[PDB]
């Protein structure tokens, strides 16, 4: 027990604050006390981050932890392990559990398991409808009391478009976002949500986008000031061409893995938490985005979507810090796979860029 951590000698990047440079970080009592050149204080753990990139803990707003219900595919513990090894200090879990996250009991189980694992923050989402069934609007006042940070029906989508409408109405008084899509229909669903979003004032977040029209559609509503955001999974990216384009223009707000543990295979998609970064770094290596923007899409933008004050290194914030070497080579296989599943096309490829430390509330929760 010392209360004090110094991360010396790394390149700090904090897009939230426009901060970039060779700084040291003083961490004190869970929280960030100082950023400055050349720091030394008695009574502190030093971490030599020379050569490495130091930035806010990544946040991922789209993960399937499969818990309860399908914990052979994955569960809160192995999911949290994946997460911290991939530089994530907060993951948002989706409600297509069994039983589904539609009552406080399940919320409360998920928070409890979470505190016991100890590794990263898990924030619950609630379903939009009771039992995700499609008919009745769920109890938002109480699920948000209990700790839910978004509502979604993940893998049934509200076709009944006046349900979706009530969802956005209530979402907007409670100040939480509605998430949609997963599994010309895509474009029509996105335009419906945008239209419905502007009328209601509610924030809609689009979870899958696959075509140039959809991006243009979202981009249209965004310039009209509609509160509509979207994500792309960076393991996807290797018109798939226009997705790369929309990351460029800044139309896609954040990366989110849509970590999707499967045991049989033969939409369904793929595990992702441990490979997101080397993935996203490929775009940086081919010059599609800078390092600032790539960190932006893992930190502050996702933070802003689910409205939590994370993803910064503001003096005060919780010391949620990721430290990575963008140049280190490693291979996802049995040796290094921390997921209970195995389902990603990246298995056995050489990936480039590995997280070296993950710090949450000032405690080390992962070390290489
Ligand atoms: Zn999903």
């Amino acid at each position: 027990w010392m209360l004090k951590l110094i991360v010396k000698n790394g390149y700090v990047i904090d897009p939230s604050q426009n901060l970039e440079g060779e700084f040291d970080i003083l961490v004190e009592n869970g929280k960030i006390k100082k950023i400055d050149k050349n720091i030394l204080v008695p009574e502190a753990e030093i971490i030599d981050a020379k050569g490495l990139i130091v930035c806010p803990g990544f946040i991922d707003i789209h993960v399937h932890l499969r818990d309860p219900g399908q914990t052979y595919k994955e569960d809160i513990e192995s999911g949290s392990r994946c997460a911290v090894a991939g530089g994530f200090t907060t993951i948002v879990c989706m409600p297509n559990t069994n039983p589904p996250i539609d009552n406080t009991t399940v919320v409360n189980y998920i928070l409890q398991k979470s505190k016991s694992v100890g590794l990263c923050r898990v924030l619950p989402t609630g379903t939009i409808t009771k039992g995700r069934k499609g008919k009745e609007i769920a109890d938002f006042y109480s699920l948000k009391e209990a700790g839910c940070v978004a509502f979604t029906d993940d893998g049934s989508p509200v076709m009944d478009s006046s349900v979706m409408r009530k969802a956005l109405e209530l979402a907007s008084q409670l100040g939480v976002p509605i998430m949609d899509h997963c599994e010309e229909a895509e474009e029509i669903q996105i335009a419906r949500d945008g239209i419905l979003a502007q009328r209601t004032g509610g924030h809609v977040h689009i979870q899958h986008v696959s075509t140039k029209l959809s991006l243009e559609i979202i981009e249209f509503f965004k310039e009209k000031g509609v509160k509509i955001t979207c994500e792309v999974n960076p393991n996807h990216l290797l018109d798939r061409l226009a997705l790369i384009e929309g990351v460029k223009r800044g139309i896609i707000d954040c990366f989110a893995t849509d970590h999707a543990p499967h045991q049989t295979f033969e939409m369904p998609g793929i595990i992702g938490l441990q490979t997101a970064l080397p993935s996203a770094l490929e775009l940086y290596r081919k010059g599609i985005i800078s390092l600032k923007k790539l960190i932006e899409m893992f930190t502050i933008n996702p933070a802003r979507i689910i409205g939590v004050d994370l993803g910064t290194l503001k003096l005060g914030s919780p010391a949620d810090i990721t430290i990575f070497d963008p140049n280190k080579e490693w291979i996802l296989n049995e040796e290094t796979n921390l997921s209970k599943s195995r389902n990603t096309p990246l298995w056995g490829k050489v990936l480039k860029g590995k997280v070296i430390y993950t710090i949450k509330d000032g405690k080390m929760v992962y070390k290489d």
